């Protein structure tokens, strides 16, 4: 599923990721704009043979299984596939993980690149939430 915009925005909030660990909203907006395009379905591959999966493109290396990164982490206990669902529950649940280890969203390089420090605000814009 392709997500609009303020669809996400809404989803995103219902399932408590506004504010989270500090977050607003627009941050996970922005996050997930420029890491998959709001695309449910989005895959990518890194050069460590782990792959990014779904909406928040959340990493086989450590965070859930693939079958096929030897050596890794199953952090949020879950088949990679449920990261790809048109039902983002499972990927937000897992996130809230993966920010509360530490480094907050800085663990998404997009996020780091493109929405720090900037008006992330505007990503909510217009939004009836
Ligand atoms: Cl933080
Ligand atoms: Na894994």
């Amino acid at each position: 599923k392709v997500f609009g915009r303020c669809e996400l925005a809404a989803a995103m909030k219902r399932h408590g990721l506004d504010n989270y660990r500090g977050y607003s909203l627009g941050n996970w907006v922005c996050a997930a704009k420029f890491e998959s395009n709001f695309n449910t379905q989005a895959t990518n591959r890194n050069t460590d043979g782990s792959t990014d999966y779904g909406i928040l493109q959340i990493n086989s290396r450590w965070w859930c299984n693939d079958g096929r990164t030897p050596g890794s982490r199953n952090l949020c206990n879950i088949p990679c596939s449920a990261l790809l669902s048109s039902d983002i529950t499972a990927s937000v649940n897992c996130a809230k993980k993966i920010v509360s280890d530490g480094n907050g969203m800085n663990a998404w390089v997009a996020w780091r690149n493109r929405c720090k420090g900037t008006d992330v605000q505007a990503w909510i814009r217009g939004c009836r939430l």
